[PDB]
């Protein structure tokens, strides 16, 4: 049962990418070449989840100057660019191109593009709740004020609006069957989705399959 | 592959039971014989999980709509002293009917001294819901200055989740099951699941059997 295009189209589509070193190996490649021909795949799927109507692309690595070759193509297709996780252990170098795409995407009003770069759900959610621990302790609201839209609001998705905070689908490559502390909160109610191909072989034929079965076919 | 009876069996396994209402329409029985059957499921599946030496067991649940616990637990009560389980339910009992409440606080009294699988259900239970009271409790902690926020650490959450009263080992299952065909955590288990293995089955759960409990096991055992 094949992907319509004219069918349903999950909004939001996390990705964990996943097999980058196990594709070098298997060709012998150091696993550099493995992460090069991932990091021209991330462009490849951005490309084709934009064309295809996806309004979040949220992609899990488990950079370099690739924002700055990156950038041209993500204004040319309207991508806004957002970075989840902890810029600080992010060298330097990396967090000024890092704000440097983000700032230059900013105004683009199509598909957002959404890194978790060095991202934990364990760890966004303990960061989530020290920050709402704070807050009532400086008295801005109650306890018993707090819900789970209070929640979602401190999550790492909590930028993007309500509608599109939580993934309907959620890929993950490399023939794991995991969700390996990603977006937990998040994928409470998403579809999931596993494939064996490594994410160097992820191409768009693997993504519409993947959607395909979120149409339960 | 096949199942290792001598392999690695999983300390805490989580399945989610689903599937009932399907298995009485293809049988075009009433939907509450899938229900009714499903729990008959429920009793084969703690036997056997509890003879393969699983530590901790749970089951997520997916009037009448809910006052099948009276009798379920009243009648399954002397075979879980039999199996030495411990009995414990995850969720608001709080909002549930008075009657269902009384037949649950009792099979836990009954089965509190039991030392061997622990048998966790999940009654008006939700992740999302299961964090939000873990965190009105710790901000409400923190209020009155038992600590600081940046003490705060995840044992902290993991202490306050509906799992924090089993020791650390056993808080987070190694395996999730799904049944009934759907690819999907409905909201079960998020924090504890970071790192489960996941299965999934197009059996409906009154077919649920050992066997299928073995082949789930069989892939926990990496293939």
């Amino acid at each position: 049962y094949a992907f319509d295009k004219e069918g349903q189209i999950p909004q939001h589509i996390a990705i964990i990418m996943d097999g980058n070193g196990r594709w070098a190996q298997n060709r012998r490649l150091p696993r550099i070449a493995g992460h090069k021909e991932g990091m021209d795949t991330v462009k490849k799927i951005t490309k084709h989840a934009s064309h295809l109507g996806v309004k979040v692309l949220t992609l899990y690595a488990f950079p370099v100057d690739f924002f700055d070759t990156f950038v041209p193509e993500l204004i040319k297709e309207n991508v806004k660019v957002n970075v989840m996780g902890y810029q600080e252990f992010l060298p330097s170098h990396t967090q000024d191109a890092v704000k440097r795409a983000i700032e230059q995407t900013k105004d683009n009003t199509g598909m957002v593009l959404n890194f978790a770069l060095n991202y934990g759900a364990r760890a966004e959610l303990l960061t989530a709740m020290k920050q709402i621990a704070a807050e009532v302790s400086e008295k801005a609201y109650t306890a018993d004020e707090i819900t789970e839209e209070t929640i979602a609001d401190h999550l790492m998705t909590g930028f993007l609006p309500t509608e599109l905070r939580d993934p309907e689908l959620l890929i993950r490559t490399s023939g794991e069957e995991r969700i390996s502390n990603f977006l937990l909160w998040q994928i409470a109610y998403s579809e999931l989705f596993f494939t064996k191909a490594l994410w160097p072989d992820f191409s768009g034929d693997t993504l519409e399959t993947a959607i395909a079965s979120f149409q339960n076919r």
